[PDB]
């Protein structure tokens, strides 16, 4: 077969200083697979380095590519898309809204 | 020196059929570097895998990560920009044009 989400993301509403996670999950694909950030492409490496805040996690080879992001800060607020490099395969874009709490 | 650009793509228009090269050179950086096309990334390794008519020229120690097309396609018409991924920078966006001689 060829390669296709098994999950993608959606628009979700987080809170200043949570985790988020945004979820992805490719089927008959072992190519790269990687995050975009209103169009910036974040890296394949699951650690992603040079994003401190920013990892992917799942289990590669079961084909699950979910982008974590945490403490959430306000810079974070962007649409995100998951993306099978090497098929050409994009997910929806889903839109992170960052909420700020407020306190008393 | 923080990463920067030492050469950026340009808006072009080329022939069908013929190569492409979409320039990009970047200074101080060492990471990750590749190409969106409309916003699609298309991958760091060299060989560009999965793209049978792209990859990336260039020496990595130099500094210089210019993609390649050969041959041109009416597919290929799209917006790219280079990227160091690493580093969050991006490239002005170089749209390519492909002209069709027609007879
Ligand atoms: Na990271
Ligand atoms: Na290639």
């Amino acid at each position: 077969a060829d390669p296709h989400f098994l999950q993608q993301p959606e628009d979700m509403v987080v809170l200043l200083g949570e985790e988020a996670r945004l979820p992805c999950a490719l089927g008959a694909y072992r190519g790269l697979v990687q995050w975009t950030k209103d169009g910036l492409a974040l890296g394949g490496e699951r650690d992603l380095p040079g994003w401190s805040r920013y990892w992917i996690s799942g289990n590669s080879a079961s084909g699950q590519h979910d982008l974590h992001i945490k403490p959430v800060e306000l810079e974070d607020e962007a649409s995100y898309e998951c993306q099978a490099s090497q098929a050409g395969l994009r997910s929806r874009p889903a839109q992170l809204h960052v909420m700020v709490p407020h306190h008393h």
